[PDB]
């Protein structure tokens, strides 16, 4: 039982989970030509079959600002990330945004060891193309030196937050993501680490990539994009980096960190010898699935949403369809009572984070209790009959309902559960079984009040990065409606679950409107506010200093939290002061919530 | 080459190792339940490719490490887990220590442990 206390990503018209989220409701076929920024273009273009490597090629969701990044947030020189490979700053930041997510501090997530924490990193690539452009221009002269190493999306993340787990890149061809999963999960039980970070990276950057993509005949002619049925003959590829925080189910609870959903189990395999290479083997697909859901002790009458790797391929989809079918008439025969569908159908086909695109895929309809539509689908392939299959593809958007079936002479209501599949090209596969999380009992009491109120602070590298960190936190109390009992919570996590900044800013607060009122103050030009805590720290070094160096004076802001002189802490925090937000409520400290990250700037690093 | 290589290396070790393809671990009745773990650091054979692309005419060398125990499963028909970790300067043996735990977790009957390496560009 592995929790997933966190998640971000960022894909093709998504910068966030909700946008992506927004998209995924709306249906939108978020696929869209390959942009000028990148190579021209029309060179390679012949809408034919003939040695020009493209003639698929106007086809591939991508992500906006592949090449923009914040170096000086992370201590790493222009001139070093100018030659750092892109994938490894969007791997990075997306782990930062998850962390943040989480509403854990590096400074804090599974600290319980006193010298950094033992958190353990796994990232799934399959290829990195950035060095090419050294090969190409040591071709035509000059002398540049890009190296790969993969490992560097991983070694780097656990150089800069300071973690003592195993950092590995494991890589399996469109199965990464499931496969960096599923050691991840073997790994906690076993004790090897506490806290671990999964993911996948992928970003399409050079034409050799669509190149390769035709000479193998593994594109899709000119069509949009992945059909799951009627006639698909290939896939798109497309970019996509993501990220899980995992910890066992009962930490977290303890913890009371927010869960997304708990992964029951897992299972990997390989095909084996087969008609042909890149040739699926429905036999072992049914195995994987078979071990999987044993490992998880999940009833397959249970299940109720499954996510299949689609790719639109031709000789791909009824071979899925077979073994999903096989596995399943062992144990139950009723038809159509489990919807199946892909996120690829949206994003093209990211053959990295395709994994973490599927997983975060099901969490949020498992966060929204919505399934989405589905795409591509209205026609359905005539070689195969879901009628006898116990799978229908989700056509609308719909509530997801809550299981209720009789078995065995017993009607009972299970809970939400879903499985994803992520097979690749080389042979290898891999399967996860998830589920929702129920909360047995727990409810903040609103002891927000004027003895006690609400205590909201925000910090930035600059002015800038705090301006707009108040606007995506107006958005965000908006478009998620948050009430008067999440300000405990929205409060705690802001205290403990960000990373105190340079500059600062802080209010008191009783109520929402007043929240919502004074950050409207400050968005305002105004160089006065009321009971507006406005500070910085490049300024306040030594006094500062001083303050903790002393247990007398610490007795005095001891004895303030103990007075609720609120204003001058915040009047001296602003400053610089730190100070243990813990003390403020000595028991039972709030639930975390989810709020916007950090507000990476755009700066643009090219060769 | 590295998959020609290390493909070459194993079906000299199963020999080695008195096995047959056919019986090693064959107690399945399809093929055996073995288990294959690679380690490599990069691969540097499709940057001829680029080199010829920027010169002009068109050849596409793909690279995907895990071709390299795909294949060496896709040969010799083995049902299980596949993988190429990548750690610097130690990708053999965190592959190896993937591998001892499968085996006490019971997924894989025997075992392919290794790494691979080569410098042509």
């Amino acid at each position: 039982d592995i929790a997933i206390i966190g998640i971000s990503g960022r894909y093709p018209q998504a910068r966030n989970i909700h946008d992506f989220w927004k998209n995924l409701r709306d249906g939108k076929d978020c696929i869209t030509e390959i942009p000028k920024d990148r190579w021209d273009h029309s060179l390679y273009f012949d809408e034919a079959k003939d040695k020009l490597g493209k003639s698929y090629s106007k086809w591939g969701g991508f992500i906006d600002g592949v090449d923009q990044f914040d170096p000086l947030f992370f201590h790493i020189s222009p001139r070093e990330a100018e030659l750092m490979d892109p994938q490894e700053r969007l791997f990075l930041q997306c782990v930062y945004e998850t962390i943040e997510d989480a509403g854990y501090t590096r400074e804090t997530l599974g600290k319980h060891e006193g010298l950094g924490g033992n958190v353990g990193v796994y990232v799934g690539v399959m290829y990195e193309e950035y060095q090419l452009y050294a090969s190409a221009e040591q071709a035509l002269g000059r002398a540049l030196a890009i190296a790969g190493s993969p490992a560097s999306i991983a070694n780097r993340v656990s150089y800069f937050c300071n973690f003592h787990g195993p950092s590995m890149a494991v890589d399996t061809m469109c199965s990464s993501s499931l496969t960096g999963i599923h050691l991840a999960c073997h790994s906690l039980q076993r004790g090897e680490c506490e806290v671990a970070i999964a993911g996948g990276v992928n970003v399409s950057i050079h034409p050799n990539k669509y190149l390769y993509l035709s000479q193998g005949k593994f594109a899709s002619s000119k069509g949009r994009c992945e059909s799951f049925g009627e006639g698909g003959d290939g896939y798109v590829p497309g970019e996509g980096v993501g990220a899980v925080l995992l910890k066992p189910l009962a930490r977290a609870i303890a913890d009371g960190d927010h869960i997304y959903g708990v992964i029951k189990g897992s299972a990997i395999n390989h095909g084996g010898k087969t008609n042909g290479y890149t040739v699926p083997n429905p036999h072992s697909q049914s195995r994987v699935i078979r071990r999987a859901f044993e490992e998880a002790g999940i009833h397959p009458r249970t299940v109720s949403y499954i996510e299949a790797h689609g790719t639109g391929t031709s000789l791909g989809d009824p071979i899925e369809i077979a073994g999903l079918t096989k596995t399943f008439q062992e144990y139950t025969k009723e038809n159509q009572f489990c919807a199946i569908g892909s996120a690829k159908s949206n994003i093209g086909h990211g053959e990295s984070a395709a994994g973490i695109a599927g997983l975060t895929k099901i969490l949020l309809q498992m966060k929204y209790k919505r399934l989405v539509p589905s795409l591509h689908s209205r026609t359905l392939n005539p070689n195969i009959d879901f009628s006898k299959t116990p799978f229908v593809v989700q056509q609308e958007l719909a509530e997801w309902k809550r299981p209720v079936i009789e078995i065995d002479g017993v009607t009972r209501e299970y809970a939400r559960i879903a499985g994803i599949s992520s097979f690749g090209a080389g042979g290898a596969n891999a399967h996860l079984v998830i589920e929702e999380y129920i909360e047995a009992e727990h409810r903040p009491p609103s002891s927000i009040s004027s003895k006690n109120p609400a205590v909201i602070v925000l910090s930035a590298k600059n002015k800038d990065r705090l301006r707009e960190q108040v606007q995506r936190l107006l958005s965000a109390i908006r478009e998620q409606v948050l009430t008067d009992n999440d300000l405990a919570e929205i409060a705690y996590t802001l205290q403990v679950g960000r990373e105190a900044m340079e500059e600062r800013f802080a209010v008191i607060v009783k109520s929402i409107s007043e929240l919502e009122a004074k950050l409207t103050y400050y968005l305002k030009d105004e160089a006065d506010s009321p009971d507006l805590f406005t500070g910085q720290v490049k300024r306040n070094k030594e006094t500062m200093d001083v303050f903790a160096a002393d247990e007398d004076l610490q007795q005095a802001i001891d004895t303030w939290i103990t007075k609720g002189k609120y204003a001058k802490i915040l009047q001296m925090w602003v400053q610089g002061l730190i100070f243990d937000w813990n003390k403020l409520y000595g028991d039972t400290k709030p639930r975390r919530i989810s709020l916007p990250a950090y507000p990476f700037a755009r700066e643009r690093y090219w060769l």
